[PDB]
């Protein structure tokens, strides 16, 4: 996996 | 953003 | 299956 | 707004 | 989850 | 939380 | 179809 | 489990 | 063909 | 992702 | 172990 | 994909 610090999918 | 062929998140 | 929003495990 | 102690979006 | 079509967060 | 014998996600 | 949470086969 | 003739997934 | 180890389709 | 012009899996 | 982001078996 | 000789997951 995750990136973005929103968790999986979204911001990668 | 998206990887996998299966949509946002999931495999990447 | 998913629940929460959250993808597969995590919050339910 | 938001829900879910975690912010906007993710868990409701 | 996602309300507003606007993704998750943002509109509610 | 977990159900299914197999952890967090997979089967509930 | 799919049944398990897993995808095609392995668990119903 | 199986079902179809065809094995683990594929037709139920 | 299939990859991905899921099946035709989905992941390649 | 696709190939073939058939969408997701059948011919690659 | 896991491989894929998806967690125990599924994608490597 | 499957590695362990036990199918999907579990020992690689
Ligand atoms: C090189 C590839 C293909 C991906 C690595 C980065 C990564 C792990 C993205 C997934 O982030 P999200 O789960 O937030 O979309
Ligand atoms: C190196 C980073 C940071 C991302 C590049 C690849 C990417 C855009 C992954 C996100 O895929 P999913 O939406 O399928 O998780
Ligand atoms: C009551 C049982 C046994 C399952 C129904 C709810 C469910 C489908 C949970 C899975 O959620 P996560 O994949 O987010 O853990
Ligand atoms: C009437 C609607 C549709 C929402 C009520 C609760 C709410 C404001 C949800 C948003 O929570 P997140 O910002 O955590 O997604
Ligand atoms: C049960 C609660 C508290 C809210 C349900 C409405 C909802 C699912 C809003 C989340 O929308 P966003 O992801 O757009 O913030
Ligand atoms: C009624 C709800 C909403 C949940 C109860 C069952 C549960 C806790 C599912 C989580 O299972 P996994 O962690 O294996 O996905
Ligand atoms: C009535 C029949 C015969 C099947 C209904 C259940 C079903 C659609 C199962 C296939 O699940 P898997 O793809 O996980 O093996
Ligand atoms: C009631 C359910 C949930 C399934 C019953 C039949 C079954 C065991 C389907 C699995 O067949 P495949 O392995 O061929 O997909
Ligand atoms: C380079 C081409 C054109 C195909 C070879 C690899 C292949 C056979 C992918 C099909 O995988 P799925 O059936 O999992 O989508
Ligand atoms: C690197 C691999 C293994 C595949 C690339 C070509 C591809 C993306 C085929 C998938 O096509 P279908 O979705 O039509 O099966
Ligand atoms: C040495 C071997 C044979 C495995 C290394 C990679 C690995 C740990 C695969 C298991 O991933 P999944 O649980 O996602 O299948
Ligand atoms: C390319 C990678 C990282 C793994 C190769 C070995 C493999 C396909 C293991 C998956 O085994 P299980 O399905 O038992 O987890
Ligand atoms: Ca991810
Ligand atoms: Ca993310
Ligand atoms: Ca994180
Ligand atoms: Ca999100
Ligand atoms: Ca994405
Ligand atoms: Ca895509
Ligand atoms: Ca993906
Ligand atoms: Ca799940
Ligand atoms: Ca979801
Ligand atoms: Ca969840
Ligand atoms: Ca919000
Ligand atoms: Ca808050
Ligand atoms: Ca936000
Ligand atoms: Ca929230
Ligand atoms: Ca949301
Ligand atoms: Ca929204
Ligand atoms: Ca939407
Ligand atoms: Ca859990
Ligand atoms: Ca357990
Ligand atoms: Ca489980
Ligand atoms: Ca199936
Ligand atoms: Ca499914
Ligand atoms: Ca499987
Ligand atoms: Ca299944
Ligand atoms: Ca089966
Ligand atoms: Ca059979
Ligand atoms: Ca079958
Ligand atoms: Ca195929
Ligand atoms: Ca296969
Ligand atoms: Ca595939
Ligand atoms: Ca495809
Ligand atoms: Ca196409
Ligand atoms: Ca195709
Ligand atoms: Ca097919
Ligand atoms: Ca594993
Ligand atoms: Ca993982
Ligand atoms: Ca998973
Ligand atoms: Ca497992
Ligand atoms: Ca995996
Ligand atoms: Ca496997
Ligand atoms: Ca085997
Ligand atoms: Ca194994
Ligand atoms: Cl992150
Ligand atoms: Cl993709
Ligand atoms: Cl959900
Ligand atoms: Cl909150
Ligand atoms: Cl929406
Ligand atoms: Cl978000
Ligand atoms: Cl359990
Ligand atoms: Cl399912
Ligand atoms: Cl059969
Ligand atoms: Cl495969
Ligand atoms: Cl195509
Ligand atoms: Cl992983
Ligand atoms: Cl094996
Ligand atoms: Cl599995
Ligand atoms: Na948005």
């Amino acid at each position: 996996x995750n990136a973005x610090d929103d968790g999986d999918g979204a911001v990668p």
